[PDB]
C-alpha cells in the first residue's frame, strides 16, 4: 500500500549534506501529522511499500537558517537516500497520539 495520510511508515534513509553522510538508519513514523521535516514528507507522497528514492530538501523545507547545531548546518540542502520498509494502517492509539507504535 501507498505512503499516505494516517499510514504507519517504516523507512530506511541515509542522509548526506554536500556529499558527506551525516546519518544513517531506520524508524517509522506516522504520516500526515508532522512528525518529519515537511521537505520529506512530501517527498514520501504516494511512494510504494519497497520503493527506494532519493529526496533533495531545501533548508525552507527542513531545518532553515538555524539548522541543528552538532549536526545540520545553516541554510542546508539535505540529500536523503530513501526506502520504504514497510507501509500499515494506524491503530486508534496512534491517532490519537499522532506517533507511531511499535508493532514488536
Ligand atoms: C526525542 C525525540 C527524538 C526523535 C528521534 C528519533 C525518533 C530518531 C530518528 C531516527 C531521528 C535521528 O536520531 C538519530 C536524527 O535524524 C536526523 O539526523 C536526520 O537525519 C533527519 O533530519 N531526519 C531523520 C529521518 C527522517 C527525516 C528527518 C526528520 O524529520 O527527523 C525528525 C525531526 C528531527 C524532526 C524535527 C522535529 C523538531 C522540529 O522543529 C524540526 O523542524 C525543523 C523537525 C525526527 C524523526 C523526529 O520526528 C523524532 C525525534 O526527533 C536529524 C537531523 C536529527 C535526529 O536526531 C534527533
Ligand atoms: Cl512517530
Ligand atoms: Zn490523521
Ligand atoms: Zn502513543
Amino acid at each position: 500500500m501507498k505512503v499516505g495520510q494516517d499510514k504507519v511508515v517504516t523507512i530506511r534513509y541515509t542522509l548526506q549534506v554536500e556529499g558527506e553522510v551525516l546519518d544513517q538508519g531506520e524508524l517509522s513514523y506516522l504520516h500526515g501529522h508532522r512528525n518529519l521535516i515537511p521537505g520529506l514528507e512530501e517527498a514520501l507522497e504516494g511512494r510504494e511499500e519497497g520503493e527506494a528514492f532519493q529526496a533533495h530538501v531545501p533548508a525552507e523545507k527542513a531545518y532553515g537558517a538555524t539548522g541543528h547545531p552538532g549536526i545540520i548546518p545553516p541554510h542546508a540542502t539535505l540529500d536523503f537516500q530513501v526506502e520504504v520498509v514497510k507501509v500499515r494502517e494506524a491503530t486508534p492509539e496512534e491517532l490519537l497520539h499522532g506517533h507511531a507504535h511499535p508493532s514488536g
